[PDB]
């Protein structure tokens, strides 16, 4: 009964034997909390959109071998359920590497338990893996196909292959295949490159539809040709048209005026193209979901990308230009728009100190912690996100200040040093490989590690994390190694079992919000003046990391399902640099929430 | 155990034997919908109010004698429970009269049974329904007396008594003793008149304490030194501190500036006197509980009042400004505010008729109408609010306009007039006593007339409504009259029986529907309904009566819509009966329709 067919012929789309094209948005499931998205699916349906386009970050579902996440927030069966009650079609996009600015762009670090492993390639154990995954992910996506009553249109396989080193073909020929086995002949695959040759040299492959990105900046002539070239016959299709751009930290924020996103888009659509604006709303990294670029430049928490619908789905006035464009080709629905969502400003909330990490290793580490002669990586001691600390005694006398280095460079991503349980200061990757440290001899030296995202694009995806490669004093191989793995997810649910530098500590407070009140909780952003970079946790939902000392990102969106009224709400911050908690003055040892984001500070 | 007493000696209240004086907001329970209670206290609360004042509208209660409305939005004791739990304690102002721009100052319709009644009186028919009210209510209130564990802390008895032309000690007397025998020989009782020994001269009783009452255009030296005359000992107190003030339809909407209300409110707390704010919250008058002042004039369906929070519960700038002089006195609590409410403008629903309300009269009168040689009001019909239809017919060929008069102006207070299902105009109490009628002989004559609201103040608090004097045509008194009384709420909660029973145009019915999403966490939205196009008339939304709509006179032009009578994926049904003009005779569907907005307009030219 149902068909979705690429027409050779009127280099179309055939739904149902009719003309089609699609006007599609992304939104990820994994960046926009379950509570909201049928309020951003809906206010993309009323812009005027057919479809929308997501990631299925793997990482995401499968945290270790054999152990899946599919509910609640996970469950990105729903998502796409939910897409299609309300009328949208939708482009999935599996992978199994996604890029998008999510660690290791969604390939699971437990894949880097084999150290030579060749990620994106025929790596017989990396393929091994994928097919593993495909085994249970592609039989979930089958009945979702439009031609089983779903709303899956097209599926893209992998993601910009074109752009990596490797132009592994037989790779890209075993997930055609493995795809087909699991999804079957008539599903519409197609693939993703940037619009120009050199990029769609290793990228595209026969029997898979060859599509192109390109932003407001690049001649859309131009780049349809190169996907021309690659597909003489079938629709032009931009696949990720952006909207906007990402941030890193450290960076201004990147904006793209609304009228260049609007002239492009309108010349799109009138040539007839199927196009997919990236991103249409982009949410949040919550937790330690963020990626990063080579050289190293970690994503912030936002994901806002300047997209139409703001970080916590605001209609923006981007959003109303968009869907006049739109509305110049199709007939959009009527009725009102959802509203952007009621902020409020809950004001000022006190905070105490809880423990240092260094107290609070019992809590951290209830298995104890490894030794090792010589250091190793997250991966080895089986953590892939957050903090692991690194232990060992000094050597020799350092009264003077003696230099502790990294001469490889192997602090990834950044480590807060102390000893004797006195702050040294910070070594970072690409920046400062050598710190000036004092103590006595057999003094304990405590390196705080933090992975601070694994590069989602690029060579440099083999992205271990840790002390990757030896530390010296001066000049000297530091040996003999205690390595705490630190469980902070579980000790912040159990508030650590209580149940210039400051040492990295947690510091906690709580706030309550009335019952009975109709339009209480609500969403709103929490800011850090005085603090310096951290993690924040709200009821121990993991919100990100903030870092108001580089910006440009200093408020963190707080959606207000987690916020309760039946008992009172609890925030901890692990402060990682220097906390305004020291001062006699309490009032300073506090964080505030305001009804208004700051993402693009100077 | 707890104590709440008069100290005499000092000039004080004394709250578990510690020196209290009170600084409380007026907010009517029967005013605001109950989903909003909380809301609406805590917001008191947080602005530095240590009390609340409310009035108990005995009508609200005793909808007919021994037929009582306790639960729910009529949930008086609920309320009072709910505002102890938030630490406000109450100053309970029960009546039986309350004035308060309410139907009938409070008092039933159904008193009027006896005709030649004197309210507010020692009348023995008015004091035994007075008294069964009191055996009624009165024991409800005791357990919530601040000594007996409640908030409770003073008890008004009566309404500025003194403002009222009978002057009637042994009434004040009756109501003292009842008051005592059920609530117990504690209760601080207390009495409230204007700040003038005019008033104060019949308001006043031995043994219950002389509180005044005064804006922000009186002195406030004159008025205390007036309670003082009457109360040498004791706390100066201002029952009704004005924070605004009322409205009428046609009239321009009444403001008092911010800088006004707090300057007097600094003098007044500076003196070291009690006070209470009316209106803190007004609210609105949902269905037909508005009053109206005489010369017949009615209040609108909007209490918004000019208060600290707006009618929809809105912090405006004299919330923030009343707060802050509050400040100066006491500590107010921390913590962020209650916000406003987000406000949603649905947009534009279309309506379309469904009947005229001659065409409706089997469900609205599914009992049959009442015969009568000459009218009979709306008392004699048994109905209190909303609309009776008279019909007679032509005793005379009227080709010629023939005169349709009611001589003595006895149309209460609006009748909506047809002969043979073509409009002919309206009579208007005061304004129109004459209309001119055309109908062939023995053509049928319908008048539909609307109680616009039992007057609240004054002598003629005894408003009986409908035709309440004779109709003549042509000089001559029309006689044989068929008297369809209207049962206009169940009849639209049953989609005019179409759900079962589980330039004028004809008075009609004009329904539309419309849809709001489920799974979005902020939606339903409040809003505000305006009415383009349209004339007078009522409107629901699901059944709920939100009240009169004028914009033909203003100044409201928009009517509140609370979130909680709204519903997702179920269409919401509107019903508006229009009484004058529709904007729906054209080929243009589009022109009949209303409108939801996300801001009110209660104050336009
Ligand atoms: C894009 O390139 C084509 C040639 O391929 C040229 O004709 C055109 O001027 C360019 N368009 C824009 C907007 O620069
Ligand atoms: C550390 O101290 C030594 C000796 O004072 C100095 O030469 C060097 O520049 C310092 N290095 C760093 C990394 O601060
Ligand atoms: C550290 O140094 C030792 C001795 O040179 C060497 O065996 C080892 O490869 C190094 N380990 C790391 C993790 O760099
Ligand atoms: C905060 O709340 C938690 C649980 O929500 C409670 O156990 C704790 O006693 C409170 N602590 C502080 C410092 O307010
Ligand atoms: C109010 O009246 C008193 C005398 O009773 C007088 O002293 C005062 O001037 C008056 N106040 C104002 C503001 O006129
Ligand atoms: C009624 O009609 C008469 C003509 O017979 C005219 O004198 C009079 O003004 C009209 N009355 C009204 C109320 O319009
Ligand atoms: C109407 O007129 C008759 C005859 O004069 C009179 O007896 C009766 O009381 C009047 N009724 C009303 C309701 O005015
Ligand atoms: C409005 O909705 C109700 C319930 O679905 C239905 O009975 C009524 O017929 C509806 N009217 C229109 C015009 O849809
Ligand atoms: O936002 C930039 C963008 N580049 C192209 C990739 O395919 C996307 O996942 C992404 O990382
Ligand atoms: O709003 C005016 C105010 N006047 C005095 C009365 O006591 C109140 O009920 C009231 O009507
Ligand atoms: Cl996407
Ligand atoms: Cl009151």
């Amino acid at each position: 009964q149902r068909m979705f067919e690429i027409d050779y012929s009127r280099d179309s789309f055939l739904k149902d034997g009719q003309p089609f094209r699609y006007i599609s948005g992304s939104i990820h499931y994994s960046r926009v909390p379950r509570f909201y998205w049928k309020d951003r699916l809906l206010k993309m349906k009323m812009a005027g959109l057919n479809a929308i386009q997501t990631y299925v970050p793997w990482n995401f579902h499968e945290p270790w071998p054999g152990q899946y996440q599919f509910s609640e927030d996970h469950d990105v069966e729903y998502f796409l359920r939910l897409a299609h009650e309300l009328g949208l079609l939708v482009i999935l996009r599996p992978g199994p590497y996604i890029c998008a600015e999510w660690e290791m762009g969604g390939l699971p670090a437990w894949l880097l338990e084999k150290e030579s492993i060749l990620l994106r390639s025929s790596d017989p154990d990396y393929l091994a893996a994928v097919d593993k995954w495909l085994g249970v992910l592609l039989p979930k996506m089958k009945p979702l196909l439009y031609q089983n009553g779903g709303p899956v249109i097209t599926v893209q396989v992998e993601n910009e292959y074109g752009s990596y080193f490797a132009c592994d073909f037989d790779y890209l020929r075993f997930l055609q295949k493995r795809f087909r086995h699991h999804l079957g002949d008539d599903v519409v695959l197609f693939t993703t490159d940037g619009a120009h040759k050199t990029f769609l040299k290793c990228g595209a492959l026969q029997g898979l539809y060859t599509t192109v990105d390109f932003g407001t900046g690049s001649n859309i002539t131009d780049a349809f040709l190169s996907q021309r070239k690659c597909e003489p016959k079938g629709p032009l299709i931009n696949s990720e048209f952006y909207t906007g751009w990402l941030d890193h930290w450290g960076q201004p924020h990147s904006t793209i005026k609304t009228e260049a996103v609007a002239s492009s888009l309108y010349d799109i659509l009138a040539r007839g193209a199927s196009v997919n604006l990236y991103m249409f709303i982009g949410g949040t990294n919550f937790a330690y979901w963020n990626g990063a670029n080579s050289p190293y430049a970690a994503q912030p928490t936002s994901y806002d990308y300047d997209a139409p619908l703001s970080e916590a789905g605001d209609l923006t006035e981007k959003y109303f230009a968009l869907r006049n464009i739109i509305q110049k080709f199709e007939k959009v629905p009527e009725g009102p728009i959802p509203p952007s969502t009621p902020k409020f400003a809950y004001g000022k909330v006190t905070l105490e100190k809880l423990k240092t990490v260094g107290a609070a290793l019992d809590i951290l580490c209830p298995s104890g912690p490894i030794k090792s002669l010589y250091p190793l990586t997250f991966i080895q001691v089986k953590q892939h996100y957050g903090f692991v600390l690194y232990r060992t005694t000094l050597p020799q006398d350092c009264s003077n200040p003696a230099p502790l280095s990294s001469p490889l460079n192997g602090v990834h991503d950044r480590a807060y040093v102390a000893v004797d349980g006195i702050p040294q200061g910070v070594l970072e990757r690409n920046n400062v490989i050598t710190l000036n440290i004092t103590g006595k001899a057999g003094a304990t030296l405590d390196l705080l590690v933090e992975n601070m995202g694994r590069v989602n694009y690029g060579a440099y995806i083999n992205d271990f994390k840790g002390l990757v490669s030896n530390l010296t004093l001066s000049s000297n191989i530091l040996t003999d190694w205690t390595i705490f793995p630190l469980d902070t997810e579980d000790a912040v649910r159990s508030h650590l079992g209580g149940w210039n530098y400051t040492l990295p500590a947690f510091y906690m407070g709580n706030f309550s919000i009335p019952s009975g009140i109709p339009d209480l909780p609500q969403d709103t952003f929490i800011q850090f003046p005085g603090w310096t970079k951290g993690q924040v946790w709200i009821n121990g939902f993991n919100l990100g990391r903030y870092w108001p000392a580089r910006g440009p990102q200093l408020t963190l969106f707080v959606p207000q399902h987690i916020l309760m009224t039946s008992a009172p709400n609890t925030i901890t911050v692990l402060e990682l640099e220097w906390a305004p908690c020291s001062s006699d003055d309490p009032e300073l040892c506090a964080v505030t929430f305001v009804d208004r984001p700051v993402i693009g500070s100077s």
